[PDB]
């Protein structure tokens, strides 16, 4: 199949750690050699052993046995440890490479695939790939060495009886296979007619309300007598077949053993047999049953592992987000404009946004209001180039978003909302995702105090150094919004996409939050998602977007006077 | 437990077939003895065998082996066949006894328990009881003889090494148990924190929409680096524990073997050791591992089998229908009457029938009108003493039904309806469930012709002798009703409970069936379930029963003039 090509592609990853693989292979070969050597040691125990009067062989035997098993234990430990070190580092590189290609690929991918199956791919699938490939290698080495050693021993001790056994075994195998097959076919052929004999006995017990009326009790008893005798005869026939099944295979095995003994009886083969030798042959052959029965199967599962690895490579060679365009800007003035923009979510028709025209000057704020959908969050994401418009043009300071570099454009915008991800780190580090060294502690605390964050920093230990709990357990929703504001004030941003929709209108310290917001949206473009009435009144230009098209434009008082969609949304307070 | 009491109760059933049990026991003991004797034969092939120059013991060995396995095959076949004959006859008697106790018990039981589970009890449960008990006996005999033979052989060949082995083995077993237990607990203790190490790395991939805005890709890369390194170290500890699990077991088994060899090294023991002897000892131990591992378990399952048999005894020792009262009459005149009868279905409150007064004289027919329920079919049931009134009195020719003997009262009534059970037998036999010899072929064909049954019976082969197919496939619904009418005409009945509700008004030959009905209900009391308009007009007295009480009484014209419930039922034609 194509699994070997996947292994060829994967080999460079395992290449730097070949030393561990070599050590593990040597340890496994020593393990198989120790086991085979013990089975060889079975000979001096029996032949030049008990029967002879020499006590040396019986007095140094325990030491040899315990030494060989000490070697087996040590080599098993070393092999397992080294193979798992190699597996650990291979998983290490594979996991670290997926994550490097998983935080550059566009948001559409995580929209398609949920985070749960993604974590499954990162952890469980990589672990399964490593475990399956490592197990395949472990078996192919150890069991391969074991079968080679056992064949060498069997051919070395006696070259005639070994060939006899090797020739004879497959014949016995195929014979017992054929016998068992035909017997279970007969068994099922009788099962199919028991299936109907049961419903043959079904149809008298439904007629109780009929027998008693006409007094046919004895007739029904006799009918059951006859049917029951028929049933017993059928069961006896089944059991006769099932009982003749097993003695046949037992007898053919016995006949094979008898033929082996008869062949050993012949002088041409009798000469090179001396008591315990046959044991070291026979026992060895018995041992040879276990590795082989595994060996083949293991090779098969190897392919399975590589197949799963192919899936990872599919993620590993996917398409990252396009970074076309090289225009770097620092602290843009802010001239956000949408002209005839039409956007459809990748993979979905019915454009959420179509032919909109939205001009937001610097400093002046636009409150963009609409229903729960209306593409408001689509506008928010579209400003930050998370997605790309199919048609239309977005002009930023006289240039297109696609024209601009992704990094600088993404850095310039600032997104503040109630639902902001608080990563597990210090509050000082949560103030600035990156460039933490750029902003000293005094700047961080000044920004926190300006956004009124400093109040809840000192409510816990270590102040600014307070580590954020797992999934932000330490901070609550209002404090989450506040730390988002502090993040915004720390890094001045020409363009701010405020999202008051998720902001709690029933929480505490709302006056402080609103004041911090007011200080935040000073002398900078503010594309505010309009949910609360207060934000709209203080805003400069109020724009209503519904069904992907603009429906009302103008100031808040003017829109209220227009008595259009804006007035209707004002009636229930925009939700 | 109480299972042995069930076995004591069941023993009389198996008592007549003790010869088969004895033969099977002898055969099984011979089987175990043959196997043990082969393992004993393992000695001469090895001690005064290959090593010696006397090849005679090598040339008569195959003959003895093949003879022993011929004996094993023959004795296995004989044991299986005899134990299966005994099981078949025990199942035969148990099944024939349930059906003798299952066809006298009140109809309320089949109302409670469906026919499917009843058939399951008859067939599947009895088969399981027999199979489990027979398997327990077979194992307790064969494996018991095998372990006794192995022990006596081992003690006979060498009495020191045997005791040493039988003392050392349990210590090794318990040590392995303890080691494996503690290591598995360590493994699960590591699993519990795998669970959280996964979710620690869960909370990084949900921020893809946050990392890109602030340009913290490198910081996230470093964080994943550290978290992934922690994961790999935890996996290292995982593998360390999992890999130290098994070699301890292997080493302790090796130490046990070394101690056995050292004990053999002492000169106080050698005298009872001669090469192959130890094999016949050691191999015996290996063989002795298999019976014991089964023996104990089998005893347990024996109880299970007996438990199931107890359930059957519960059905076998339940309560039959009460035959209290000894009054046998033949061809009663028919003066059936219900006075203040109140009946509740056994196990249900809300009396389906309460304080009814219903007098039906000889010859004159009454029609019971009502809704789909109203207890009309229930009234039909009470007449046939299928159920019994809790309160009230049902008088037949001046005597109570309970006063009356069950056999004669049940025989006197005749139930004719569309849904009549057609048992698989000849048409001639289906016309007379019992007393088929009482009615000659001439009488049977005359009755069939009177009820117009001759038209359809001659439409098939063998005429009168045509056997009814499985579940009456040969006869259709109209012909089913017609053959029921033939049955009724064959045995004259003073009281006839006709059920025209199930009769079809969309079938063919409706004139013929109506004419046959008219001939059938002459000069005999006819409690007709009123569903068809034609029947009631021809009927003498029309009584409407609803909600368990009589609501309208009188002739059909009078009831129509009354404009009560009867007129309303006339409007939609009584259904």
């Amino acid at each position: 199949l194509s699994t070997w090509q996947t292994f060829r592609r994967l080999w460079p990853t395992i290449a730097p750690f070949k030393a561990g693989l070599i050590v593990a292979g040597v340890a496994l070969i020593l393990n198989a050699a120790s086991d085979t050597f013990m089975l060889s040691l079975l000979k001096p125990l029996l032949d030049d052993g008990f029967g002879k009067t020499d006590r040396s062989v019986l007095v140094w035997m325990p030491l040899v046995v315990i030494g060989l098993m000490i070697l087996r234990g040590i080599t098993s430990y070393v092999s397992s440890y080294c193979i798992s070190w190699v597996s650990g580092k291979v998983v290490m590189t594979m996991r670290r490479r997926l994550f490097g290609h998983m935080m550059g690929m566009p948001v559409s991918f995580f929209d398609k695939q949920s985070t749960g199956t993604l974590l499954s791919r990162i952890t469980y699938d990589s672990e399964q790939v490593a475990s399956s490939s490592s197990g395949a290698l472990i078996t192919v080495v150890r069991e391969g060495a074991s079968i080679i050693g056992l064949f060498i021993m069997m051919f070395y001790y006696s070259w005639q009886l070994s060939i006899i056994l090797i020739v004879l075994a497959p014949i016995v195998s195929i014979a017992i296979r054929v016998v068992s097959k035909r017997f279970r076919n007969i068994s099922k052929n009788m099962q199919n007619t028991m299936g109907q004999v049961t419903t043959s006995a079904e149809q008298m017990l439904k007629g109780h309300k009929e027998v008693l009326i006409f007094g046919g009790q004895e007739v029904e008893t006799k009918r059951f007598d006859k049917v029951s005798n028929r049933m017993r005869l059928q069961g006896m026939k089944m059991v006769s077949a099932s009982s003749i099944s097993d003695p046949i295979i037992q007898l053919i095995a016995s006949l094979a053993l008898a033929f082996v003994l008869y062949a050993a009886s012949f002088p041409s083969v009798m000469d090179s047999l001396t008591a315990g030798t046959i044991t070291v042959v026979f026992s060895s052959m018995i041992a040879l049953m276990r590795p082989l029965k595994s060996l083949t199967n293991v090779n098969a599962q190897f392919q399975r592992g590589m197949a799963a690895c192919q899936t990872l490579f599919t993620i590993l060679d996917s398409e990252q987000e396009k970074d076309e365009g090289k225009r770097v800007i620092e602290r843009a003035t802010g001239d956000v404009e949408f002209r005839n923009v039409t956007f459809t979510y990748p993979g979905r028709d019915v454009p959420a946004l179509r032919n909109i025209n939205l001009k937001i000057p610097a400093g002046k704020t636009v409150a963009l209001v609409g229903r729960s959908g209306s593409g408001k969050s689509t506008i928010a994401s579209l400003i930050t180039r998370f997605y790309d418009i199919d048609e239309g043009e977005i002009l930023m300071d006289g240039h297109d978003l696609r024209e601009y570099t992704l990094a600088s454009l993404r850095n310039q915008v600032a997104l503040v909302s109630q639902n902001v991800h608080l990563f597990n780190d210090t509050v000082a580090n949560n103030i600035a995702y990156a460039r933490t060294e750029q902003y000293s502690r005094e700047q961080i605390e000044e920004a926190a105090r300006m956004a009124y964050a400093m109040d809840f920093i000192n409510k816990m230990d270590n102040g600014l150094d307070t580590v954020i709990g797992e999934n932000g357990v330490l901070l609550s929703g209002g404090q989450r919004q506040r730390i988002a504001i502090a993040r915004a004030l720390l890094r001045d941003s020409p363009i701010l996409i405020l999202d008051e929709a998720t902001s709690a209108l029933d929480t505490e310290s709302e006056r402080a939050i609103q004041a911090a917001l007011d200080e935040l949206q000073k002398n900078r473009t503010s594309l505010v998602i309009a949910h609360r009435l207060s934000t709209i009144e203080k805003a400069d230009e109020i724009v209503v977007v519904e069904d992907g098209v603009i429906v009302e434009r103008g100031t808040h008082n003017d829109l209220l006077e227009h008595r259009g969609v804006y007035a209707q949304l004002h009636k229930m307070q925009f939700g």
